[PDB]
């Protein structure tokens, strides 16, 4: 485990169950949604 600077998070393992390509498309869905709501509030 790496060197920390006040707090050391390592609860469990997370990359065991591999993400599906539908999850990789939903990653783009969430990112597109977030950036579009952002530019919906950041028109200028």
């Amino acid at each position: 485990y790496q060197l920390t600077s006040g707090y050391k998070p390592a609860p469990m393992d997370l990359s065991f169950i591999k993400l599906t390509p539908s999850q990789e498309a939903m990653v783009d869905k969430l990112a597109e949604n977030a950036h579009n709501v952002w530019a919906r509030d950041r028109i200028r």
